[PDB]
């Protein structure tokens, strides 16, 4: 539950009952596609599909 | 309605009632159908279609 206080004194304001979720490190993972080794595409069809 | 009497003097029958439609003449008539003068047909494309 969030409250909240104003120090009239110095202009201020903290707003308290917030629960924290820092990032403090890393986690590195490696993603691959498989990839299909093509150059030539031998056909002389000019067909449309 | 079909009749029909045996003559056992001459081993034969008559079958009688029936109503006649003979073909006495002919008519003639002329059918066409339109005909596109196509030859050559120009095209290189290997489309299956």
């Amino acid at each position: 539950n969030i409250t909240e206080e104003f120090y009239q004194s110095t202009c201020s304001a903290v707003s308290k009952g917030y629960l924290s979720a820092l990032r403090t490190g890393w986690y590195t993972s490696v993603i691959t596609i498989e990839l299909s080794n093509i150059k030539k595409i031998k056909c002389n069809g000019t067909d449309a599909k």
